[PDB]
């Protein structure tokens, strides 16, 4: 690197107007290949999480969580190292896309997005909500750290993670649980869907669902 490209942005900047898998070098100058959406509020964003059809169980252990899993052809989770080899030098702007059942489109934009390197957690650290029509469903989980089923870092008595089937920056326990099952719209059983509070509740699994970051 030093040559190539280190965003998403760059490589739009560059004319690739699609989006897609490219590889960009990180920080530490490792190649990552990652999804660049070149389109969704002007486009250059990295895409690190993908739900969008209920294919892959995000209800998974910490290391699961630490490398990343998937599929490139469909949903992901990129990896809570690869998360923090991106935002952890200048900043990254966050932006979270959410499209219900019937193509109700909502999104919500912070204006920095950042996390901790596992040793603290992968501990989130989030800036100020600047607009999108879910609301902040993404505040209320700053500053906590990560969690999983088997790596219980909540301020709860039992496990959040356990009880609404996720993995998150879970407090007491969460407005967002974007990680949690696909239920594929309204479900009964009480906020272990992918759910954003003020989005649409807690009984209300997305269709889609999608968390990215772009250079402010
Ligand atoms: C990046 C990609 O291919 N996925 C798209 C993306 O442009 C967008 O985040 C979302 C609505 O914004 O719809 C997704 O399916
Ligand atoms: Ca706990």
């Amino acid at each position: 690197c030093l040559t190539g490209p280190r965003t998403c942005k760059d490589l739009l900047d560059r004319g690739h107007f699609l989006s897609g898998w490219h590889t960009i070098y990180l920080p530490d100058c490792r190649p990552l290949t990652v999804l660049c959406d070149m389109d969704t509020d002007g486009g250059g964003w990295t895409v690190f999480q993908r739900r969008v059809d209920g294919s892959v169980d995000f209800y998974r252990d910490w290391a699961t969580y630490k490398q990343g899993f998937g599929s490139r052809l469909g949903e992901f989770w990129l990896g809570n190292d690869n998360i923090h080899a991106l935002t952890a030098q200048g900043t990254s702007e966050l932006r979270t896309d959410l499209v219900d059942f019937e193509d109700n489109y909502q999104f919500a934009k912070y204006r920095s997005f950042r996390v901790a390197d596992e040793a603290e957690k992968y501990n989130l650290v989030l800036g100020a909500f600047v607009e999108g029509s879910a609301g902040d469903s993404l505040t209320f989980h700053n500053n906590q750290s990560f969690s999983t089923k088997d790596q219980d870092n909540d301020l709860n008595t039992g496990n959040c993670a356990v009880m609404f089937q996720g993995a998150w920056w879970y407090k007491n326990c969460h407005t967002s649980n974007l990680n949690g099952r696909y239920l594929r719209g309204t479900h009964g059983s009480f906020a272990n869907g992918i759910n954003w509070k003020s989005g649409k509740g807690y009984n209300y699994s997305y269709k889609v669902s999608e968390m990215k970051v772009r250079p402010a």
